[PDB]
């Protein structure tokens, strides 16, 4: 049955949601989106609430619209955001034009936890393994993160993590820049067509930068930046370079001086061993040899959080809708169809 809305003007457009969801104030300043905090007085919970900005514009957008509905529609899992609840005002597909998404109000990201210092091992430890938990979910789905940062790992005051953004500029990924410094070479550089161990990538940036309470790799740009991860994982051996499929990159590549691995328990000095281990395995420059989601949760540093039974994989996930052209109102009417047939977790 349609609940009653409300309207109200908030982040200069005017939101119209069910009565239930009380108290919206935006969050973020901009950060996150068109998102506002709010006490779902049916569930007890605070929410967040993101309203989809103009989002059939464009055949791009539409289907960016689509993707994003269809992903957080399907993930299920503690450690990955979910959804609550989504809704529309509109009472038919040709009124349909607002889509509200609603997920667990957190605490903090992980940037704002961080704060230029050192994590206790055992704070490293929690925070890493739920972090791997929500991939191993993720990926399990066939489901790639692609940008996965400090920004967007949300954590309660219980250090309970959640993983944001799943599934940028030329602008914004030029220069000393956050947007760009947890990111694989492979991506960073089109070398080639990328996997799911660019996440894996991604957390060894993070694992260190918790670790240390330091960057591990903050490239003024693009070029610098290679030149701090070949400094730490050695230059790429033949191997690699043949996978290397542009053949622009893979002359880049070439003209370096060559550089050994450095060794990581005089890169990380005073940290656990059992964590430099598993530095130097997500750490590789060769993706087809990293560490998985899967096989880092059974690594000896995870001990006391590891348990093979409690550690889920996701139902399939079809993507197919990735490849397939479509028009903005099939687009439209595929999201609409998404957003009338949600039912809401227990
Ligand atoms: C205490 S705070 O300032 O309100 C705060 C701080 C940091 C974060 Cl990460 C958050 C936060 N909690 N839940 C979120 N969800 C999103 O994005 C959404 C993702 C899918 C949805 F269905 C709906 C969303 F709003 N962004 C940010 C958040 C809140």
């Amino acid at each position: 049955e349609r609940p009653t809305f409300y309207r109200q003007e908030l982040n200069k457009t005017i939101w119209e949601v069910p009565e239930r969801y009380q108290n919206l104030s935006p969050v973020g300043s901009g950060a996150y989106g068109s998102v506002c905090a709010a006490f779902d007085t049916k569930t007890g919970l605070r929410v967040a609430v993101k309203k989809l900005s103009r989002p059939f514009q464009s055949i791009i957008h539409a289907k960016r619209t689509y993707r994003e509905l269809r992903l957080l529609k399907h993930m299920k899992h503690e450690n990955v955001i979910g959804l609550l609840d989504v809704f529309t005002p509109a009472r038919s597909l040709e009124e349909f034009n607002d889509v509200y998404l609603v997920t667990h109000l957190m605490g903090a990201d992980l940037n704002n936890i961080v704060k230029c210092q050192k994590l206790t091992d055992d704070h490293v430890q929690f925070l890493i393994y739920q972090i791997l938990r929500g991939l191993k979910y993720i990926h399990s789905a066939d489901i790639i993160h692609r940008d996965l940062k400090p920004s967007n790992l949300a954590v309660n005051e219980d250090c309970e993590l959640k993983i944001l953004d799943f599934g940028h500029t030329d602008d914004e990924m030029t220069g000393y820049v956050a947007t760009r410094w947890y990111r694989a070479p492979e991506i960073m550089l089109n070398w080639m067509h990328y996997n799911q161990t660019v996440d894996i990538w991604s957390v060894g940036c993070i694992m260190a930068e918790l670790l240390t309470g330091r960057t591990l790799f903050p490239g003024t740009d693009h070029i610098d930046q290679l030149k701090l991860i070949l400094r730490l994982v050695g230059t790429p051996g033949a191997e690699l370079l043949k996978k290397i499929s542009s053949e622009s990159a893979r002359n880049y590549i070439q003209s370096l001086t060559q550089m050994p691995k450095m060794n990581f328990a005089n890169v990380f000095i005073g940290a656990n061993p059992l964590a430099v281990d598993l530095l130097e395995k997500m750490l590789v420059l060769d993706s087809d040899k990293r560490i998985t989601a899967a096989q880092a949760l059974a690594h000896a540093y995870f001990a006391q959080y590891h348990d093979p039974d409690d550690e889920p994989v996701a139902d399939p996930y079809d993507q197919s809708f990735e490849s397939r052209d479509l028009l903005i109102d099939e687009w439209k009417s595929l999201t609409y169809d998404e957003v009338i047939s949600f039912v809401p977790p227990p």
